[PDB]
């Protein structure tokens, strides 16, 4: 009550007029503010699409991953999901960050995040956001190519370059390894290119795919970056900087869970990098912060009938908007019913459709669904990564408002973290 | 002295919300790209950026006029809702199809009165149906029961256009999967909008983005005036006609705009004479937007594959004005921006947008010179459903926009406005 008033206050505060982050009461969750706020408009038309974001859902999966890689330091990839509250609040709790662009580097540091809680982590950088970095003092970054030790040579000389090496994505939802990592044979040539030129070569990085599958690849990624810390010895850099990477999952709606990955990471962590080898350890997850804290509130806003009987339903988020993840992230989006079905109640095979005018806008081709009305809610939940990041205002159709929830507890442990 | 002229009414007409710059004796906007990469050819500010030709713009509109004088033009801003281009078609006198309530808030903010605008999107959002009848926008699109029923309460005296089926199975993008009503769903609605005391005023229909077959706009204009004779028939007075768009937006195409011109125009003459009292519209995009914008994008970063291939990445990508390869399926053709030499030699080469995703890959596959950091690449015909559907995935922002307009163009808008 007094106590309710005072960590809102606080909440207010750390909203800072920026966004809403509202306080969760005892026996209260994310699922009941998200009902609350559906509940309000009822008898309105006022039935915009919304996001409900936990913070403290955020918070759970830093303790968990605390106690799952004790040895390797989070550094959130910031392009999974942008938005201000979720940095705002990893900041705090102490991550580092993997910022791909000026942007990024500037929302980072704009939060008060010192340079060596970010790294660089995009390996062929416009040479004006290299110079960008080491004017704000940002000396660590990736690369994977000889054009890029030259760029750097001349934009950033002394910065520290964590050589990104390729990996086994071939079972990955996302593969990334045709467009970034050099082979262990070039990896040779870039080291003794980078001696040639001067430049500080301190580790290796390397990234599995987005959507890991087999788990076993993060064994050779790890056997590939000892070979390649040998050969910087070799050459006569010292490498003491490990960077694993990100591709670990965001819900536990997946084959291949978040514990069944780091007991296989942390055998071969100890093995090829123990730690009287002095490596720092560092990994870039995206996914596993994000995904399941964020759940997505769309209204069916139109309806068809097509002759047994089928439906179709439009609702006001579509593939421009935050469904472009079905796309580019190859995601299979489950729709959950707001309202509770009867029972007994006819189910039929429907279709859900985008709110723009492009039969490419289609959500769902075919699931079953009990008979649904214009104004009832749809849910969709774990849409915290690449969503909300990629979408567009195609048609004029603007972002759904995110609206946050942290609770006392949740508060509390953050406070813990920061300090 | 006419440079002064033009550049301040110019610096006027774009105000403090976008740059126009005026054309002067014989310079083309390809000469202005050219410049601009000029000066900063010392510097490493080389963010991509397009070049948008207004004069372009207005040349669609009069070729538009001569080809389809029967056909009032309404813009589809979802194309591309930049404000120069639709502050330059409201100038012209064109109308406008509108998509959603911030489409019509731009059209309404240029000064363009609501009898120019066609809410042509046929599954609105009540609170958006109920914004336009706040705003005097009366007429909207309409393919379903339950539309109506939406309308009866939210828009009651709003003036409906059905909209029908097509056969689009050739078009480069299919609609008629989404939308769009069946003779027999016709009668239905017509029977119904009567029952609901709904105006319904005429007929739409869009035969599919980028239009492959024009005899498809033939079947769809005669499919249309079945639906018109449906109408007479349960007892409305129908005057509207509608042809939606799917018209090429440049040359580089198969079937060229005045192919499609010159067989529409005989099947309005024939279905829908003048002496019927229709008046016929379309809702063109694509047509209007895409040759005027030319992308200019940098070489950022290069790579090597071993005879040697190369690998560049430019500063602008799938997540960005690319976003049409895996939207608007279209094909995109490298550009280089200084001639080659005559003997030198090519390479398999690949391209690259900006982002962390291997899914962010704009040529797979094509020929080139060894192109080196900081040298430019055109992408030509760049203007239509590119910067409408562009994210900032992984911090990146939009390219900036330069508008340029020559004289003779700011002359044609003139005479064009009165
Ligand atoms: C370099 C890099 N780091 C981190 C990530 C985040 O990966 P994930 O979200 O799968 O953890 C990605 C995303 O593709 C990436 O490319
Ligand atoms: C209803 C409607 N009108 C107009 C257009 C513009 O089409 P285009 O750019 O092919 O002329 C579209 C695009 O899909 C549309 O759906």
């Amino acid at each position: 009550a007094g106590e309710n008033l005072y960590f809102q206050s606080l909440m207010n505060n750390f909203g800072n007029e920026e966004f809403d982050c509202h306080f969760l009461d005892e026996g209260f969750t994310a699922k009941d503010i998200l009902d609350q706020k559906i509940n309000e408009v009822s008898s309105s038309d006022d039935k915009d699409a919304f996001y409900v974001a936990d913070l403290g859902d955020i918070l759970k999966k830093h303790l968990r991953w605390l106690k799952a890689l004790p040895r390797v330091t989070p550094f959130y990839a910031v392009k999974c999901n942008d938005s201000k509250a979720i940095v705002k609040t990893l900041a705090a709790t102490g991550t580092g960050f993997d910022c791909a662009s000026k942007t990024e580097i500037q929302l980072v540091q704009s939060l008060g995040v010192p340079p060596e809680r970010i790294i660089y982590a995009n390996p062929c950088k416009q040479v004006s956001q290299i110079k960008y970095a080491a004017n704000n003092g940002v000396q660590m970054m990736t690369f994977d190519s000889e054009v890029e030790l030259m760029k750097v040579a001349r934009a950033h000389p002394k910065a520290k370059l964590v050589l990104r090496i390729a990996t086994d994505d071939s079972k990955a939802v996302c593969r990334l390894s045709v467009k970034f990592g050099a082979t262990l044979r070039t990896s040779r040539l870039l080291l003794e290119r980078a001696k040639e030129l001067n430049i500080d070569v301190v580790g290796v990085s390397f990234h599995v795919g987005s959507g890991c599958t087999d788990p076993e690849t993060f064994v050779q990624a790890i056997s590939d970056a000892r070979c390649v810390f040998d050969m910087g010895a070799e050459v006569g850099f010292s490498m003491y900087l490990l960077d694993i990477g990100g591709g670990f999952p965001g819900s536990e709606d997946v084959k291949l869970k978040f514990e069944e990955i780091t007991g296989v990471i942390n055998p071969a962590l100890d093995k090829y990098f123990p730690s009287d080898s002095g490596v720092r350890i560092i990994a870039e997850p995206g996914r596993y912060y994000v995904a399941s804290a964020f759940t997505l509130a769309v209204n069916i806003i139109a309806k068809k009938i097509v002759l047994e009987q089928t439906f179709m339903y439009y609702v006001n988020d579509g593939v421009y908007g935050s469904f472009n993840c079905i796309l580019y992230d190859h995601a299979h989006v489950k729709p959950l019913l707001q309202k509770r079905p009867k029972p007994d109640e006819k189910y039929y095979s429907s279709s859900i459709w985008g709110p723009t005018c492009d039969g490419l806008d289609r959500i769902v081709e075919r699931c079953d669904l009990p008979e649904m009305h214009v104004g009832d809610w749809m849910l969709f939940e774990n849409m915290g990564a690449y969503t909300v990041a990629a979408a567009s205002t195609f048609n004029g159709f603007q972002r759904p408002t995110i609206y946050y929830v942290m609770s006392g507890p949740a508060w509390q442990l953050m406070q813990q973290f920061q300090n």
